């Protein structure tokens, strides 16, 4: 099944893992490098990534956010998402 | 029999031959009957008496390379009682055989491989039942039959494998007339199995040589049996180590990295899920990103290259011990090997 996008989708689950917004420092240290993993795919997985990306960040605003929190989480969660989406489209050349 | 040979002083060749015969109607009885738990003892005990018989046959008795074949043929068994005493059987055939100064001319495979010869035919359809094939290679299947040792329940048959493999490594270095610790065609094998546990081989290892390693075949092999040794792997350290040379040859070898990457699967899948070690993911991380660089490679570059190469067990076959399952699968073929080498050598 073209494992390494199996890995890719693994790494798009370890992004479902880590979540400011739901879970709320064990996701602070390898998820600098686990979403500096999708950053230097996307130069890669181009459709992919980008693809996976653009489902996260639609998940994240289709959401709720009833409580107090839970809002302060989503801007940091959104905010982190879409800074690591523009880190990866200036890392896509042109030539994609 | 074990009292035998422990208070024997002096020994003769039929009785090797007879406690030989003895081992193989053990077998056959095993195989066929169903109280395995008098059969196996008696295998494990005749498997001992010969353990302490051999230092004490003749120098030209032409049955201490058989004894290495029989060794072998116990640790393909599966039993992990079996199992230890194929590897201490092993330990002394080789400290005597060493002993009797008769690998200074010649390599292990060069001696081992030629008894073997005369009555191949059995020998090559229990090979081809096995995925073990010696005559592809004879030094990758017998670190492969070597590999379980690590995996064994009882601590003392880790350190006995770790020496055989240490004495096989220097008799082939030796054999050569090079270094101990020189990488080379043959001595990639046991250089990589005693990486994990060495710390001199973890010292002098470069490892991946491009020079040397020129055959993909030899790449493809030492490339699975590291993966089999990290798949069962539970140390810390050697779970790195692994994953660091795994990388590097990734970067080394992108071509053949994607065969080895299907049995690599599940431990990547836990992992990149669960493991939260930045040393050892940023290997990984490396590993991840080479194989989406390539999709390009044919069924030729899967583990179809392995399995034409009759090596198809080395992925299966360094697993967990068995419970009595395998006993008499390959029996047939054991007893008959055992049957034929007899007949050959008296």
């Amino acid at each position: 099944a073209h494992r390494p996008v199996e890995w890719v989708q693994a790494v798009v689950s370890r992004f479902d893992e880590q979540l400011p917004i739901k879970t709320g420092t064990h996701t602070k240290v390898s998820t600098e490098h686990n979403k500096e993993c999708l950053i230097n795919i996307s130069k890669y997985k181009f459709s992919l990534v980008i693809s996976g990306l653009t489902t996260i960040l639609k998940n994240v605003n289709n959401m709720r956010i009833f409580g107090e929190a839970a809002e302060k989480n989503l801007y940091l969660s959104q905010l982190i998402i879409l800074d690591t989406l523009e880190k990866c489209l200036a890392g896509q050349p042109k030539d994609t």
